[PDB]
């Protein structure tokens, strides 16, 4: 019993960490195969960073001027390129520490754990979600950029995010793995913002789900409600539109509960019109969307 | 910027983390140097649960018995032995990958990670706290026994917690590495009830400086108060008592912040008093009480 936020284990990642520093700037790369990645503003002064054009920066700079340090041991860089905005210096040696892994290009409302790190040094570990704005929140401090975020499927690592900007709104955004931002965003600072940040319906629903099995059913309502009817109240809540792929995605859990769907959404609807009237669910007085279906199966089930 | 409930890095546990079998029964155990430690009750069937009678049910047991397993390998178990609650099985092979590691017993209102575990492989980490009761309120299920919570500092790993059972209301009671349950608790199938859960008061204060410094002030009121003054509210709302060793502990805190402690107070207890009417801080529409002091000060200087 019990529910907790909870990361995947981080020591698959732990083992690929790197410090990366361009001249006065180091950030953390990630070390796989014979390729170590890391945010391509590594190159950028602070001048630059107002208006870099980052293809004449890296004109500058040769092989032997990025400094790969992987704990105490350093690595030969052999070439470098720059894919979109993410840099690849190629080193002489492989990992030996490289896990299973792929690249992937999660979507907004997906969760996944973020090992913060600080000059190829890990510090933490938490989950967090894309939000739909394309933003993160988390904890990032100067040094944090090349963090990464990251899943676990058996012994399979999908890394999915990677560091690069505090926004001046105080939240995070960041790359897939082939150097492609999240978002709107541009390795720029310039003045850059997040749209209206909604609220990921299908977490919410998975997580009351989740509270059910964990014997909190005060918010368990006897009535029922349609799709469109609860879409009508989402949009005035600024919560994300419910579609019929959301509903079959939460079919186990609606099996595991005998609740159904719309029975469940009924129940949120009267939690969003009439609140939590000082009531706590899973020992949280606000509705959770970082849990993914998938994450509360896996969670109650492991 | 941003406040994440952030756990240590799992890595160097991980490693230590293998799978004990006695009869029926798989709990995970914590492999370090040349022996492993689990949960004694791993010897006992269902209706010993009941009442154990642990001496003698491991009288009919011998080294051969004890099934361990780490990864795809076996261990060979050349000795046992019973340390109050634990189960020490003396292996042949010391663990390559044992970290710098001690045994520490924690104080209610102190932090810990936890690697949750279900026969000898991980699942996840997560931040938790050692309640005023001497319980923890985590997520545990079938299997789970024999799970680990340490925290690291520097390349130190301090064991502090081992799972073992899960009492009727839903939290969570263990031990230290020593096999000494945390409160008075016993590993037996029986009526055992938790005290009253109180709100660790120095950590929901450094958890509102945290806040300032994040941006969140609204808080902040024009207001002071007295150490004997902000004790009598606390007693009204089942919060711990401040002493000034909790005051001492925050100094770092009031110093980088300019607030001093008595006014934090005063700003806690018109929360208390009148709620959040509402808003939130970071993120949370409660008062957090599993960041410690020293949680707060190593997260926003990491
Ligand atoms: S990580 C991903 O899947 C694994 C199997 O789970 C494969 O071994 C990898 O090659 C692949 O990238
Ligand atoms: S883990 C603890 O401290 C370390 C140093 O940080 C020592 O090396 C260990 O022997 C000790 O148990
Ligand atoms: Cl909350």
């Amino acid at each position: 019993s019990g529910f907790r936020k909870m990361a995947f284990p981080s020591g698959k990642v732990e083992g690929c960490m790197v410090q990366v520093t361009c001249g006065t700037t180091t950030l953390n790369g990630l070390w796989l195969d014979d390729v170590v990645y890391c945010p391509r503003h590594v190159i950028c002064t602070s001048e630059d960073m107002l208006n870099p054009n980052y293809e004449d920066l890296l004109i500058r700079k040769s092989n032997h001027n990025f400094l790969v340090q992987a704990g105490n041991v350093q690595l030969r860089v052999i070439g470098h390129s720059m894919q979109n905005c993410v840099l690849k210096l190629k080193v002489d040696t492989a990992n030996p520490k490289t896990p299973k892994y792929k690249f992937v290009r999660i979507q907004p409302g997906q969760t996944f754990s973020v090992l913060a790190c600080y000059n190829g040094s890990p510090s933490g570990v938490y989950q967090c979600a894309m939000r739909p704005n394309f933003t993160i929140k988390g904890s990032f401090l100067n040094g944090s950029c090349g963090s990464v975020g990251f899943n676990i499927d058996y012994d399979c690592v999908s890394f999915c995010y990677m560091h690069h900007m505090e926004l001046p709104t105080g939240v995070h955004a960041g790359t897939d793995l082939e150097g492609n931002f999240y978002g709107p965003f541009v390795d720029r600072q310039t003045a850059q913002a997040a749209g209206t940040d909604t609220t990921i319906t299908v977490n919410v629903l998975a997580w009351l789900y989740a509270a059910v099995i964990n014997g909190d059913r005060w918010f368990l309502n006897r009535f029922t409600t349609t799709l469109n009817d609860f879409n009508l109240v989402a949009m005035k809540y600024n919560y994300e539109p419910l579609t019929q792929d959301h509903v079959d995605i939460l079919g186990p859990l609606s099996a595991q509960t005998g609740i159904a769907v719309l029975d469940m959404c009924a129940s949120l609807k009267e939690l969003l019109q009439n609140g939590m009237n000082g009531r706590t669910i899973l020992g949280s007085a606000l509705l959770e969307d970082e849990f993914t279906p998938f994450d509360v199966v896996r969670q109650c089930s492991g």
